[PDB]
């Protein structure tokens, strides 16, 4: 090629933005089409959706209103001052057709502006976390009050009798009289034949219905997965409605009963002990271990570990997953499975971003089409990344979590964090290695030259996989988003509530990919903060317009804030790695990033254990 490595002209950002801004236009005309069938912007308001849909929605907003004041800030700030510096920089011998100019591979090692860099970084977390300070300290609802009067302890599954544990609660201290100790069952296999006999009785309520209005027998298949089948199956004969379910539902209403009977064994220890006066309650849970314990009646103590469960309420007939105590193997054995899938989705993007840049025997320029590697990759890419919160839903609901509070925030962090090893981790090590071995079998195909020309090595077009993967999300997702699509082409076979966890972990992924990008490649700001505006736009108006209001869990906005801390940390993590396989570890400004990484995390991880009353409040 003569020089220094090229790519695509521009980083195919131009042709891509056009297309992309093209095909939102399609998208808008419609859903305006739909919507004129059914009945710039239509409306804005303000009050109206602060009294109509409630305090949570009030809140989700007033989140996305501070996180666009922090994308407008650092905007100004970086493609203000790191996008001329990062320019002024003369490794690459000009071109001025070309993306590189404005990264940061377009600096030579050994010159003192990365400290700029890293400083901005730094800068980057402290006014992040200020705004959100300024967000969640101003409108937070405090702590429940309610329910703190009753105990959930893995107790004694020998026979966990009763009034033996409130007399041992009376050996601690009378005055938390229990009113009952309830101890669970299991009410998994109970209730499974329970619901499957309430799925019996419904369906018995809508076959009298239709044998009511037909009056005729029905030839209907049983057989699942048989919706339309009218072929002959073996094995698969079509019984008569009335025989099906009468059967079915003798069988199982005996079954129910034997079941139930049955349950009256099968401990299960884990006794519900119902208390007074929550101060001394709170003294009795403070009389049990905090696993301060450092080694060398009057029977078992260690057992007991205290909580507060109650999802409904702490009663009998408590919940249905409650059977794994050491089944983590169903966890990991889903996460595992989950992540081949993830890899399975990743690799195209790369290998589709990536083809006519494999050094062919003749390594000619013009070998490209920026239309089919650039705006192809990141709109698969992205219809992947819309599509992975509806499987990480489902593999959460399949794990069998015992605490609808706790399944729903676990389900939060677990579609945000695969979503950041699809979109941003995943993808940017594979491309930094990818580069790595271009540049190598490039320096090596060039005769003898030993020396591995570490200064220019960075991601394949300096990084424009992502300008264009957040410029897609913005258009074709807010258009999709705006179309109600993502929930809609999934479970299209009546209005719904909208989950509020997959909306923070979307937003989320395109804000930290958004915001690790900054000072490596200033001109991914603008993309992001439009992004993030017309996101704004379309929840206020979803929200409003089509959507049902309700009552979500508070801890999830804690979940949020503590995803926004969360994302600059990565920032840091990759300029770090970066600077290290750009200008080698031991170089001062890796020096001292990783110094600042490793004072970001102890001091994030102090939280924990000590109030440094610095962290934002969250979990």
């Amino acid at each position: 090629r003569s020089t220094v490595l090229q790519g695509l002209p521009f980083g195919g950002v131009p042709t891509v933005l056009a297309l992309d801004f093209m095909c939102f236009l399609a998208l808008l005309f419609l859903f305006s089409i739909l919507r004129k069938v059914a009945w710039a912007i239509f409306r804005i308001k303000d009050d109206e959706i602060r009294d109509k849909c409630g305090g949570d929605a009030v809140h989700y907003l007033s989140f996305q209103r501070h996180i666009i004041g922090l994308l407008v800030v650092v905007g100004v700030l970086s493609v203000g001052i790191v996008l001329p510096v990062n320019f002024s920089g003369d490794l690459l011998e000009n071109n001025a057709y070309s993306f590189g100019r404005t990264t940061i591979a377009n600096l030579k090692s050994g010159n003192n502006l990365l400290w700029l860099h890293t400083s901005f970084a730094f800068l980057y977390l402290l006014l992040t976390v200020y705004s959100m300070r300024r967000h969640t300290s101003k409108m937070r609802y405090k702590e429940d009050d309610l329910v703190k009067r009753t105990l959930f302890i893995n107790g004694i599954s020998k026979y966990a009798e009763s009034e033996k544990i409130k007399k041992h609660f009376e050996e601690a201290y009378p005055n938390c009289t229990v009113l009952e100790a309830r101890p669970c069952y299991n009410v998994a296999r109970l209730m499974f034949l329970d619901a499957e006999r309430k799925k019996a009785e419904r369906g018995k309520l809508y076959f009298t219905n239709l044998q009511s209005k037909e009056n005729v027998p029905t030839m209907i298949n049983p057989k699942p997965c048989g919706h339309l089948c009218c072929c002959v199956v073996r094995g698969c004969e079509q019984v008569e409605a009335i025989e099906y379910y009468t059967k079915l539902e003798q069988k199982l209403k005996e079954d129910y009963k034997r079941e139930k009977e049955k349950v009256n064994e099968k401990p299960l220890g884990m006794a519900f002990v119902t208390f007074h006066n929550e101060t001394i309650t709170a003294i009795i849970l403070k009389d049990f271990n905090v696993c301060k314990c450092q080694g060398c009646e009057s029977l078992h103590i260690s057992n007991w570990t205290v909580s507060y469960a109650p999802d409904p309420q702490n009663i009998y007939w408590e919940h249905l997953s409650i059977r794994g105590f050491i089944w983590w193997l169903r966890c990991l054995v889903i996460n595992v499975v989950l992540f081949i899938l993830l890899f399975f989705l990743t690799t195209p993007a790369i290998i589709i971003t990536t083809m006519d840049k494999f050094n062919v025997t003749k390594p000619v320029e013009y070998l490209n089409n920026p239309i089919i590697t650039q705006f192809f990759p990141t709109l698969l890419l992205w219809c992947f990344s819309a599509l992975l919160p509806t499987i990480v839903y489902y593999s959460a609901f399949f794990e069998a979590h015992w605490t609808r509070s706790g399944e729903n925030r676990t389900t939060m962090h677990k579609c945000y964090t695969f979503l950041i090893f699809m979109v941003l981790l995943l993808p940017s090590l594979g491309l930094s290695s990818l580069d790595l071995f271009f540049r190598w079998l490039f320096d090596k195909k060039f005769l003898a030259e030993a020396a591995i020309r570490f200064e220019c090595v960075f991601l394949p077009d300096n990084g424009a996989f992502f300008v264009n993967y957040v410029i897609a999300s913005a258009f074709i997702g807010n258009a999709m988003d705006l179309l109600r699509i993502p929930g809609l082409l999934m479970y299209m076979i009546q209005a719904y509530e909208f989950q509020f966890g997959a909306a923070y972990a979307w937003m989320m992924c395109v804000f930290t990919v958004v915001m690790t990008y900054s000072i490596t490649c200033p001109i991914i700001v603008p993309f992001g903060l439009m992004y993030m505006l017309l996101k704004h736009l379309v929840d206020r108006y979803n929200l409003y317009y089509a959507y049902l209001p309700a009552k979500l869990d508070k801890k999830i906005h804690s979940g949020a804030v503590n995803q926004v801390v969360a994302a600059p940390i990565l920032c840091l993590f990759w300029l770090l790695f970066f600077s290290t396989m750009r200008t080698g570890f031991l170089a001062p400004t890796s020096m001292f990033t990783f110094v600042v990484l490793v004072i970001t995390i102890v001091i994030c991880l102090c939280h924990v254990c000590f109030g440094h009353f610095k962290y934002l409040s969250a979990h």
